[PDB]
């Protein structure tokens, strides 16, 4: 693809994350913690999951940045509406306000509704994630098979700002510790 020129510098929002993970003083580095990290709650965080939010909103234009997930087991990566439910259980969908794809036990899967099966070769170690506002696009890339197309969300009805959207998952099996990363331009 051509996309990087559109590169942006993603950074952590804090105040959005689960209050177990740990995010790095760069704000460009997050990992599930083995405990309640210490921090008041608030109506922001995400309760049910470990899921956190980029502090940049999009209204226009084009954005492309990248996400380091080596060796991680289960992650979910995308965009989501800045309006999207924090609180208890809910699906990845754009029904509710979410373009994103996953890693869970060994397969790729789109969010759609219902999720679709993705056909990926060579397993990322960076993901690239482009958006066009205005055309109402969401792609994915694999920056380590030459950046080729994962996938693509098409007519997208995005209905608002949009933030950066990360999940680190649970670390039940003791093999998913490692962080999500923002990789430099
Ligand atoms: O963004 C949407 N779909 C494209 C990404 C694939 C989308 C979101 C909400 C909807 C909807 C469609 O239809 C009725 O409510």
């Amino acid at each position: 693809h051509h996309h990087h020129h559109h590169m942006v510098h993603i950074t952590l929002d804090r105040n959005t994350a689960n209050s177990w993970l740990i995010i790095s003083k760069d704000r460009r580095q997050v990992r599930m913690g083995d405990t309640h990290q210490n921090v008041s709650d608030n109506k922001e965080r995400f309760s049910n999951y470990p899921m956190v939010l980029g502090a940049q909103r999009f209204s226009s234009g084009k954005m492309y940045w990248e996400v380091d997930v080596t060796q991680k087991e289960a992650w979910d990566l995308g965009v989501c509406r800045d309006s999207v439910q924090r609180k208890g259980q809910f699906s990845l969908s754009p029904e509710n306000g979410f373009w994103t794809i996953w890693l869970w036990q060994d397969s790729y899967e789109a969010g759609t509704s219902p999720q679709t099966t993705l056909h990926i070769q060579v397993p990322p170690c960076q993901i690239g994630i482009f958006v066009d506002y205005e055309a109402g696009v969401v792609s994915f890339y694999n920056i380590t098979d030459h950046g080729s197309l994962i996938y693509t969300f098409s007519e997208c009805v995005f209905a608002g700002p949009l933030r950066p959207f990360f999940n680190v998952g649970f670390n039940y099996s003791g093999g998913n510790a490692a962080p999500l990363k923002l990789c430099p331009l």
